[PDB]
């Protein structure tokens, strides 16, 4: 867009979509959140519950280690609070936290882009990205997972921005997202493979 993405986004992206059941498949796992995040919708919506003191998040069923992958994610911008961080994550990262804090990518088992300020999150406990513009990250963002080469990068209003992460080559990787703010509805669409 403004940045060259992965080769094959732009044909995988334009193809027919993946079906319902794919999508669902490849959705929210519901046993692989935190207590406080409810899936809904087969797999494409969670909602985190207005408890207070926490950080939660929550997995993907299907973990990548091969081919390029790409979901959207829609977020309501007002119902992200102060740490919406959108990402990736390992079977190992954990879940919640009993405090408020970027949980995404606050520790080597996570990768999340702030798509309130803008900052990477690896091993937190943050550079901008991207690269004198606010940042406006519309409702609906594309995550960009290129395991052959293995970054993680994001779309934003038809603009691809480059990869956010690289050294992704040899992981095993889910979508994930971290939250602090309740009342939220976050829905993940797979858009293919």
């Amino acid at each position: 867009s403004d940045f060259s993405p992965p080769e094959g986004l732009e044909e995988l992206l334009s193809a027919p979509p993946p079906d319902l059941v794919a999508q669902r498949h490849h959705g929210w796992n519901p046993k692989d959140c935190s207590e406080n995040i409810d899936v809904k919708e087969g797999g494409l919506c969670f909602e985190r519950r207005p408890v207070a003191q926490s950080t939660d998040g929550v997995r993907g069923k299907r973990g990548y280690s091969r081919g390029l992958h790409a979901w959207e994610i829609s977020w309501p911008l007002e119902q992200r609070g102060t740490h919406a961080v959108v990402g990736v994550a390992t079977a190992l990262a954990p879940l919640q936290a009993d405090h408020y804090a970027a949980l995404l990518g606050s520790n080597s088992e996570s990768w999340g882009w702030d798509i309130g300020r803008g900052k990477l999150y690896h091993q937190s406990k943050a550079p901008q990205y991207p690269a004198g513009e606010q940042l406006v990250v519309p409702e609906r963002l594309l995550v960009v997972l290129d395991m052959e080469e293995g970054t993680l990068g994001y779309s934003i209003g038809g603009t691809y921005l480059g990869p956010a992460f690289r050294g992704l080559k040899g992981r095993t990787l889910y979508p994930s997202v971290s939250a602090v703010w309740g009342q939220c509805q976050v829905r993940i669409r797979y858009m293919g493979e």
